[PDB]
């Protein structure tokens, strides 16, 4: 019970990654807003496993990437925790919410639209959302964007995502050094493949070669990349700030 | 408790980081072989604190970079594993043993004989020690090098210190990828200044102009990075291996 007493925002909790991160702060004691776009049924999954669990959580909607997302969001997060705490603290950000379809677009098929789109989420929202979120935060918080180990390894049909990722590892490494005089560290944790419930992962050939991407030779787990993400939630990452922390499974040996 | 029945051998745990990641892998329940050169009272006084918190060590006492150290070094740790558990089995091995000045070494002053000292203790037993503590480790085991963040940050006094943490952080590398079919992960783990309990860090002046170095201008604790260290060894960092962990404090922000 490490996060004892605090709030953590998840965004992208509905599933995925997102959903394994949800559920293994709550276990350790957060109040864990679970943040989605569109799959509500999803989101309610997530909440109803950690209470449980015997956790609490909260959804919260919020479609980023359009005018007044940081808002919306704000609004159910300081709502919820409100009722449930009497305050609005927010002790961890996780920026995992993205634009992330595992469909390629080869490079001679991106338009500018989708440039916008992966940008507006991928990049924007989480500065944006860092700059929201401090205002919550207390000395010796904590936010990890999720990047991806595509900022270190090319694959042309994920260029337009892979961009947004390099944006969002510059908000890493600068407002690390921005935050250090509240002690707030700011950590990238990049996944490699990753099973997240999509149905390419119910192809067994598929996933074969996917896994051949890692040194063990399989896929990555949410939770195997949720177990980092919540380690650096905890007091004792206090001395990792403005990190690459890769969760790939051996994935970035070049 | 994430490390009970495992076997842990840090190199070095006499003093400073290494008895700091020793008391903290034995309070999680590893059994844990607290390795020195030649002060015997300081390792004696490592396992009477983590005899005193309820866990389980003992000495093994072996001189680093001569002939025969490797040999000396596992004569002493299978015979007290063996004497305590019935196996010799080795979980986690920790290479944080090395050599270091006071202030560096002017890269005009820099000898022969430093070269070759530096290199047997700070690269060349690390390798044959991952080596040797292999064919006793199961699937599922960590080895973890204490490296440096001098091997990303020029310092000209520490060329030579430096020199042989490049070459550690390589045994990372390519032993990852060795390994990773035995589910054996390997990483490194970067310091920056960390009060080590040298008589340097009892002069405030010196700690005050040291403490710049990090974003969050103190001097590391030694349990600062022993704490990152234990996180390593233990399940949850299954997903991590081949990896360059910064526990800095944000020293490579400049
Ligand atoms: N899985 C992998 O192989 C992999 C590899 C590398 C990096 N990553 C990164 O890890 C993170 C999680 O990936 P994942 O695979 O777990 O994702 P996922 O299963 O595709 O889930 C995406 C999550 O983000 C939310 N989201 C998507 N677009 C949104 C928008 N415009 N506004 C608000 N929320 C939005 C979704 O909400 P709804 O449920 O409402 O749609 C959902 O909760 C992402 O940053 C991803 O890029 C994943
Ligand atoms: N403290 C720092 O600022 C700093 C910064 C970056 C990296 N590091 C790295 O972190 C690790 C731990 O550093 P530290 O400052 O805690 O070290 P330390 O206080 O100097 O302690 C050194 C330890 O290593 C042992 N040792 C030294 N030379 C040896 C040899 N030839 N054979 C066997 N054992 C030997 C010592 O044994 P005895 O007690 O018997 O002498 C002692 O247990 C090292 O890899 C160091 O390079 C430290
Ligand atoms: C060598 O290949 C890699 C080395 C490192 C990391 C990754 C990969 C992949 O091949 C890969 C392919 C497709 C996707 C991703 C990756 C990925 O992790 C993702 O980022 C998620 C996305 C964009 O949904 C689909
Ligand atoms: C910009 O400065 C740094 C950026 C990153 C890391 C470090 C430093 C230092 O200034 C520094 C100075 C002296 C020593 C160390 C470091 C260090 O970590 C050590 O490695 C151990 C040694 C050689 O015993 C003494």
């Amino acid at each position: 019970s490490r996060l004892t007493g605090k709030n953590a925002l998840v965004t992208g909790s509905s599933r995925g990654i997102g959903r394994a991160t949800a559920v293994r702060l709550a276990r350790e004691g957060a109040l864990v807003a679970v943040h989605y776009a569109s799959n509500e049924a999803a989101a309610d999954e997530t909440v109803a496993q950690i209470e449980r669990e015997g956790g609490r959580a909260f959804p919260v909607r919020a479609e980023l990437g359009v005018a007044g997302d940081v808002h919306e969001l704000f609004l159910g997060l300081e709502q919820g925790l409100k009722e449930r705490t009497g305050e609005t603290t927010l002790d961890i950000l996780v920026n995992n919410a993205a634009v992330t379809g595992v469909d390629g677009i080869l490079p001679e098929d991106v338009t500018a639209e989708q440039l916008d789109r992966y940008y507006a989420v991928n990049a924007k929202a989480p500065f944006l959302l860092v700059q929201r979120a401090v205002r919550n935060m207390p000395d010796g918080g904590r936010i990890i964007n999720i990047s991806s180990g595509l900022t270190r390894c090319a694959v042309p049909e994920q260029v337009a995502y892979s961009m947004t990722k390099g944006a969002l590892e510059q908000i890493t490494l600068h407002m690390a050094k921005h935050l250090a005089p509240r002690g707030i560290t700011v950590n990238s944790v990049a996944p490699g493949i990753t099973d997240n419930g999509g149905a390419v992962f119910d192809i067994p050939e598929i996933v074969e070669q996917m896994a051949q991407s890692s040194a063990f030779k399989r896929v990555g787990e949410a939770g195997d990349v949720a177990d980092v993400v919540t380690f650096i939630a905890t007091d004792e990452s206090r001395w990792i700030t403005g990190a690459f922390i890769d969760a790939s499974g051996g994935t970035l040996l070049g």
